[PDB]
């Protein structure tokens, strides 16, 4: 049931942080946000779920139409380790000779913001807003680094799929996965969400800004205009040493037509969509 959703309860939470770790990203100021009750996908959208959508609609993703997408060099641009690879896309995540046949339950990758909106709308859903996403990530805890608390490895256990070792030379796979993990891997957070931090980055519906006010808001949607859309949660590539973005308060951005080997999504909805019998 990798398309199942969980009810996210109505509430008020502190979005952002007054102790930002990447100040340039507008993690600050902390602000009180009220969110109405809604539903969030328990899992990142998987390759199998995305294939159902493509089978139904014939949808060609933007990476397939452009002919290329960004791949991390270690698995074969914003950084030397990001390469535009011809023929890399959701069915071929590291280029034309790679395949998804052995990883049907891993998160779909190389999906743009437009691809994600197409999928979620086809499913009777939508992308979450940044505030909905962050509220859900926090899993009912207040002002914590991670969905589960402040310790990276609570009780000596790995709680998310990120990088271990010296990036980018060595990824030890200590957490069990060098690349992606199945969408149902690792513990759920307090709302029942899996891999909300780590694994694949996750698109949200908001336009990106770094300028936020301390005023209290209700179901905020982000700025009315922009050039980049917000992504959240970090990925299997993140490490404290260079990309400390597997925190709920963290945030990044990309143009809506862009795609990469560490970027996926999950859907949300005001109410349960029609039962998929
Ligand atoms: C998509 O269609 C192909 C061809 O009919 C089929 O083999 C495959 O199992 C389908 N995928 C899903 C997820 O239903
Ligand atoms: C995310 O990619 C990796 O961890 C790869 C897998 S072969 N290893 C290196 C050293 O980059
Ligand atoms: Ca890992
Ligand atoms: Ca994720
Ligand atoms: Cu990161």
């Amino acid at each position: 049931a990798h398309s199942k959703m969980v009810p996210i309860p109505a509430g008020v939470f502190t979005m952002g942080t007054d102790d930002p770790q990447i100040k340039q990203d507008g993690e600050a100021p902390a602000r009180r946000v009220t969110i109405d009750a809604f539903y969030m996908d328990a899992y990142e959208v998987s390759n199998t779920e995305f294939e159902k959508f493509v089978n139904s609609t014939g949808y060609l993703t933007e990476a397939e139409k452009f002919g290329d997408s960004f791949v991390f060099e270690g698995m074969l641009a914003a950084a030397p380790w990001w390469l535009p690879v011809k023929g890399a896309n959701w069915r071929h995540p590291e280029g034309p000779d790679s395949t998804i046949l052995h990883r049907p339950d891993h998160p779909v990758l190389h999906v743009s913001w437009n691809d994600a909106v197409a999928y979620c709308t086809w499913a009777g859903k939508r992308l979450p807003t940044e505030a909905e996403w962050e509220y859900s990530c926090r899993g009912g805890l207040h002002n914590r680094l991670f969905p589960w608390g402040n310790k990276l490895q609570p009780k000596g256990q790995h709680y998310a799929n990120i990088w271990q070792g010296e990036f980018p030379v060595t990824n030890t796979g200590e957490d069990g996965f060098q690349g992606t993990a199945p969408v149902d891997a690792f513990p759920p957070n307090g709302y029942g969400l899996y891999n909300i931090v780590g694994n694949a980055w996750e698109w949200t519906s908001d336009w990106w800004t770094v300028h936020h006010s301390v005023e209290e808001t209700l179901n905020p949607k982000g700025p009315p205009s922009g050039k980049d859309r917000v992504k959240k949660g970090g990925s299997y590539m993140c490490h404290r040493s260079y990309c400390y973005r597997y925190r709920c308060a963290a945030r990044s951005q990309n143009t809506p037509d862009s795609s990469a080997s560490n970027l996926g999504f999950r859907c949300a909805a005001d109410r349960l969509p029609t039962m998929d019998s």
